[PDB]
This record gives structure tokens, C-alpha cells and sequence, in this order.
């Protein structure tokens, strides 16, 4: 419906509004949002990813998608990038992000993907269960822009249906979109709630832990949302949830929808 | 040095040997083993990646990183290529992989990384931790290569005489990368090599993650003794997390570890 309005052949010339470390000192990692500004020329679905082009003006045009993290609604788009580092040595992309200047140029490719919310989501009042690693929490961000009427400069007024989020990062400070997640935690008691699972360890020094074996400590209740409750399951992040959740629930497979990078 | 000796301005026009699946019949991964003739022309030390640009000469010329699996001597430089796959479509490289036929045209750029032997190594007999996710045991494969004196054609003159440790963690037995070497180095060299792998499929469902993380802390005081004692030559490779609780364990040696997760 909106898929490959920009591609390589023409990127979407947009500007950079904001720049904002999505995370706090105990963490280990180096994520930013970004605003972006496109003139309402960019078109988008909730879930949407968008592709930048780093260095866009030598010949070597190489695009790497992002998840949108704003409602369609919203003037300017959001994103959410971790800066990757080795040895101080960067990404590709990751550190034409890292030295993105506030009014620089930043030029982007037309909608991409599939993981959307279905079109009768605020009408039929749909119960959703989303699981998050990382960055993956991005479109489930966008989705709870849309579905709660979210607004920065209106966040004092005012769907009905439940949202189970399971969430994984290596700790508090290591949540992104967290003034939002607390903000619909605040807002909405009886309408959300969120799984929070850290990978850093305190008290005991145990085996591995992630979101998965959260999920698995608790199938029942897991597979009583997905059964009672008519649930539309999303995965975003990492592979490994993939199989260790759908074994878990093994015509009904529409309901399930993933996006893993 | 051989850093950079080719470009995306300037690739190496190679050819393709050979295209091998490297996995058994009970691996959900798809992965390829390429046998690349590059005329002698493509110099690299083992622990060296070379860039693959995808339809050179889609209309982009972006390189991917792919580690090199063979030793200098060798005449044809070989990779291991898994496939990534998505549902409805394959990765930009990945696809282009798929598609490759014998003879066909591969356009390498250069030796980039540092993720390399100390150049003591045979010599000082050094003792030495691999450890390994996926396609993660390439790296080690073309150091073990280089140590051992690896000849296919001649597998009936190894003067290392080093101890090395690998743990390397795959889904399960057929996602095992190179198994084909690394039982053979098992079997002829049995006091110098050690290897420990850690299968992600729990064979019982009633099972929390177990990674090969996981297994360094089980075996938290000979990994100890292995470094201090031994005085290893660490090397990570593959999946972000086993970064951190192996430092963690440990923790003026730090020029002994060794990282390139992706
Ligand atoms: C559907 C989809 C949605 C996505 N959504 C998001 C999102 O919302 N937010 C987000 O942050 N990311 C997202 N990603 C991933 C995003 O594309 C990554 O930022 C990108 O893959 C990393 O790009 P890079 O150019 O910075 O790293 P690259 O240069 O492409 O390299 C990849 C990795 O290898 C390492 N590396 C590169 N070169 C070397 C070297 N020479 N030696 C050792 N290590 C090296 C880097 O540290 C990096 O981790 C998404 C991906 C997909 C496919
Ligand atoms: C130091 C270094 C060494 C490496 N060594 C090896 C190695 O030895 N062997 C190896 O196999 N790999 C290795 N890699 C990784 C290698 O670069 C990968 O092939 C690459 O990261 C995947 O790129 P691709 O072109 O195949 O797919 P890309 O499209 O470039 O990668 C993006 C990923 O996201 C997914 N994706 C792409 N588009 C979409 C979309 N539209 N919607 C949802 N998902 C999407 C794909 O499945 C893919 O997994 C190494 C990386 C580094 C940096
Ligand atoms: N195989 C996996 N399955 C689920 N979660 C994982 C896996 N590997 C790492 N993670 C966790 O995902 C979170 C965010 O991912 P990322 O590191 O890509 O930003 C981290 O808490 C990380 O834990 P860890 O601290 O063990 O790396
Ligand atoms: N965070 C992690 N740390 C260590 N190993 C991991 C992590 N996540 C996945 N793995 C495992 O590494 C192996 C190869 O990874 P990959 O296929 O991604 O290259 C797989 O068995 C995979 O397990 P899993 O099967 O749970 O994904
Ligand atoms: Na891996």
C-alpha cells in the first residue's frame, strides 16, 4: 500500500529535527532517536520500516533499515538506532548516525515490510501480545502511538483491549522508550502490561535468561491470552525467539507475525 | 601488510571452485562452502575477512564481510556463507549466494580486520581458547589449517605442539560447521586439541537458554587455568553476549583477547 515510494534509485531528502540518547549511564549500549522532519512526503503504516542511506551526496549506496517509532500522525518520524562499536571502531551506518548534526540532510528509502497491525485494531478492541529485544521494541512503540492517541503536547486527555509486552535488555537504563512505557503503564493499568526481562544478573550467577524462557516459565497463562483472549502475537529482535515460542503454541498461524534482524 | 589491497574502486576479479553445503540434513541454517580461485592475487594472513560485492560488473556495489577459512599456502581461498532467509526472500548477499553457479564471477576486495595469530605462534608453540558461534568457527578453521600443516590431498608434518581449547556453540550435531576438519583434527592430533561443543536445541522442552556462555561458567576454574597457567591467546567470535560473561569471569593481559562479533 505504501512499499517502495523512495528506493536507492530515488531516496526521500529529509532533515534531522532531534537527536536523543534513548539510553542512561548503567547501560552498556549507545542507541539513538532520531526526529526526522520529511514534509509529509514519506508515507508509512504503524510497523513500517524505513531504510537510511549513509553518506548520501563516492559510489557506495548502501541502505539499512529501521523500524518506525511514531503514529502516522505525527508530523515528523521517529527512529531508533544502536551505534555499533569494535576495536574505537563504528558501523557502517552506525557512525554516520554517530556524527549526525542536528539540521543535517539525511536521505530515506519508501515504506518496507509486513508487520502491521491489522486494519480492524481500534474497532474490534484486538488483544495483543508483542515480545521485544533491543531496538525490536520500536514498532510496538508506533503501535501504542496509534492505538492510545498518543501526544507529547497532549498528555493529560485521553481502545479497550489488553497488550501483554514481553521485553528483553540488559537492564533499567537499558530500556528504550522508557518515559513513553512508563507513561501507558501510568495511563492505562487495566489495559497494558509489561514483562520486563534483564540479561545482567545480581544475586545469583546463574544460566541464561532471556525472554523466551520468561515466556516458558509461564506458557499456560501465555497460551491462555493467545487462546481465550484472541490474541495477535508479534516477535522483533532476535532470531532465537522464533522457534522457542511457535513450539510452544504447536489455519491459526495468521495471528502470529515476525520480523527478526 | 595486506590490509586494503583491494577496494569496492578496485575489486579482485575471482572465480568460483566450488560451492558445497556445509550442513547435515537435521540443520535448519543454510549454509554454503565456497572454494574461490583468485589466481594467487589475494594476499591475507589466517583471521582475515575478505568483502564479497553482490552482482558486480541489483544496482549497488556494497561489500560484505565473509571470514576466510583456509591458509596462506593454499592455492584457492575458501568462505563459509550462511544463507538468511525471511517469509513472505533472501538477504541482499545471501540470494546472490544462492544463485551462484560453478565458473561464475566473485569480485573479493581486500584483506580487512585484525582478528589474527600472534607471529610467534608455531614457533612459541602458544596455547590457545577459540571460542565460537556459527559461522564463527571459519576463523579458527584456517588457524588450525595453518598450525597443523593442513593438506587434503596429503592427510597421511605438524611441529605445533601448543595446546588449543575450542567451545563452539551451533543448534545441533549437523549445524556443526567444518565437522569434516575438525574430527579430523580430533583424531590425529588428540594431545593438542580440545573441543567441547554446545548444542542450542535442548532435546527436552523443559529447559531455560544454555549457550556456550554458559559452559565457561560451568567450567569456571579450568578456563581460569587454561588463561593464567597457560598463558592462552583468547579469541571471541560470533554472538555479542559471550563477549561479557567471559570478561566477567576474568575480571596488561587484554592484548591476549581477541573479539569480531557480528
Ligand atoms: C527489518 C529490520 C529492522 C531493523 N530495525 C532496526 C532498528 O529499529 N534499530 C536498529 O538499531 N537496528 C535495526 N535493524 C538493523 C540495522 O540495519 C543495523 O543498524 C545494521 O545492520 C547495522 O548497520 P551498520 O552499518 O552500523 O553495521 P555494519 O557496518 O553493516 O556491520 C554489521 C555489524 O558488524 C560489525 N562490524 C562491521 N565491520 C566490522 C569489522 N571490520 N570488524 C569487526 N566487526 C565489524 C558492526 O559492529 C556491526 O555490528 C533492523 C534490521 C532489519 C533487517
Ligand atoms: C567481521 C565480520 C565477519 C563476518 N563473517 C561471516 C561469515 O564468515 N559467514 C557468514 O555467513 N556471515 C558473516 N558475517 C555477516 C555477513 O556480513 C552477513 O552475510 C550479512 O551481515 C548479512 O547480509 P546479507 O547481504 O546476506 O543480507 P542483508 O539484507 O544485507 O542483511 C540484513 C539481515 O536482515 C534480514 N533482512 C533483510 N531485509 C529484510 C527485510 N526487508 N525485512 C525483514 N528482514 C530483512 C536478512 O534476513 C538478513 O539477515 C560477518 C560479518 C562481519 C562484520
Ligand atoms: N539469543 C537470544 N535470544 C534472546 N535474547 C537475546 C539473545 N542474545 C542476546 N539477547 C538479549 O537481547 C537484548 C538486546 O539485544 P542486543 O544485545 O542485540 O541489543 C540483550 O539483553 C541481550 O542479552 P545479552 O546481555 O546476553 O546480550
Ligand atoms: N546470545 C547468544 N549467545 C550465545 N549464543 C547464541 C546467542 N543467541 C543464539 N546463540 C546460538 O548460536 C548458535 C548459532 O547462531 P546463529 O544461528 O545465530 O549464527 C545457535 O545455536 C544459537 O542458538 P539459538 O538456536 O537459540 O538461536
Ligand atoms: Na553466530
Amino acid at each position: 500500500n505504501f512499499i517502495n515510494l523512495y528506493t536507492v534509485k530515488n531516496p526521500l531528502k529529509c532533515k534531522i529535527v532531534d537527536k536523543i540518547n534513548l539510553v542512561r549511564p548503567n547501560s552498556p549500549n549507545e542507541v539513538y532517536h532520531l526526529e526526522i522532519n520529511h514534509n509529509g512526503l514519506f508515507k508509512y503504516l504503524e510497523g513500517h520500516t524505513c531504510g537510511i542511506i549513509p553518506y548520501y551526496n563516492k559510489k557506495q549506496r548502501c541502505a539499512r533499515l529501521y523500524s518506525i517509532s511514531s503514529s502516522n500522525n505525527m508530523e515528523n518520524l521517529s527512529v531508533a538506532i544502536k551505534i555499533h562499536k569494535y576495536e574505537t571502531n563504528y558501523g557502517y551506518c552506525s557512525g554516520f548516525i554517530k556524527n549526525l548534526k542536528i539540521n543535517d540532510d539525511i536521505y530515506l528509502t519508501g515504506a518496507h515490510g509486513y508487520f502491521n497491525l491489522p486494519n480492524d485494531a481500534i474497532q474490534k478492541n484486538t488483544n495483543f501480545i508483542f515480545i521485544a529485544t533491543g531496538t525490536g521494541i520500536s514498532p510496538y512503540i508506533s503501535f501504542l502511538k496509534k492505538l492510545f492517541a498518543y501526544d507529547k503536547n497532549n498528555l493529560y486527555n485521553r481502545y479497550t483491549g489488553y497488550i501483554t509486552i514481553y521485553y528483553g535488555v540488559y537492564n533499567e537504563d537499558s530500556i528504550l522508550y522508557l518515559n513513553e512505557l512508563e507513561y501507558f503503564q501510568k495511563m492505562y493499568p487495566n489495559n497494558i502490561n509489561i514483562h520486563y526481562v534483564f540479561s545482567y544478573k545480581q544475586n545469583s550467577d546463574a544460566t541464561s535468561f532471556y525472554v523466551q524462557d520468561e515466556i516458558y516459565k509461564r506458557k499456560t497463562e501465555f497460551l491462555n491470552l493467545f487462546n481465550n483472549y484472541k490474541c495477535e502475537l508479534y516477535i522483533c529482535g532476535h532470531k532465537s525467539i522464533r522457534y522457542k515460542v511457535m513450539d510452544i503454541l504447536k489455519k491459526k498461524k495468521k495471528r502470529v507475525h515476525v520480523e527478526v534482524y
